[PDB]
DNA sequence: TTTTTTTTTTTTTTTTTTTTTTTTTTTTTTTTTTTT
């Protein structure tokens, strides 16, 4: 699970690559990655920023006020994981949506397959993607 | 349904054809000169 963040972390910095392939097969990486994650046991399958921070508030709220101290721990650097990880999402999601306009056609296609899956998870910035994905007509 | 083959397309890299300017040789007509 720790090498998630990593692979996610390099696939954001690939989109920007001058090779179109590389792109398309970075965008299939983070579509493989969003598809299925660790991050389902508690409130599985939705991915929203306010949401998860107003958790990471609650939880540091409950920790300033034996196992409840790295019960704790672990459950707000879970939830800073979560955090940075729905950032990367959102910081690709913005990326693929200005990379929707390319000269091949696959490249499209897998953006707009992206930008569907990250529409089907509750996302903030998801109808942005689809309202950029609007003007492929 | 699953796997293999074909063929088709997508690049990058190299190769091929086209041609725009860069110089040259020969002839022509006019003007001036010399000679009956």
């Amino acid at each position: 699970n720790k090498s998630k963040a990593k692979f996610t972390s390099l696939a954001v910095r690939s989109l920007q690559d001058r090779s179109s392939l590389v792109r398309r097969n970075s965008v299939k990486l983070l579509s493989k990655l969003l598809l299925k994650h660790p991050f389902k046991a508690i409130h599985g399958s939705q991915l929203r920023l306010s949401e998860w921070e107003e958790y990471l508030k609650g939880s540091e709220s409950q920790l300033n006020s034996t196992s409840v101290l790295m019960k704790l721990k672990l459950m707000i650097v879970y939830y800073k994981d979560a955090i940075s990880f729905i950032k990367e999402i959102h910081k690709s999601i913005e990326l693929i949506s200005n990379l929707l306009f390319s000269k091949n056609r696959n490249e499209v296609l897998e953006s707009m397959d992206f930008l569907v899956l990250a529409d089907a998870f509750d996302i903030e910035l998801s109808e942005f993607g689809i309202k950029k994905m609007l003007h492929l007509v």
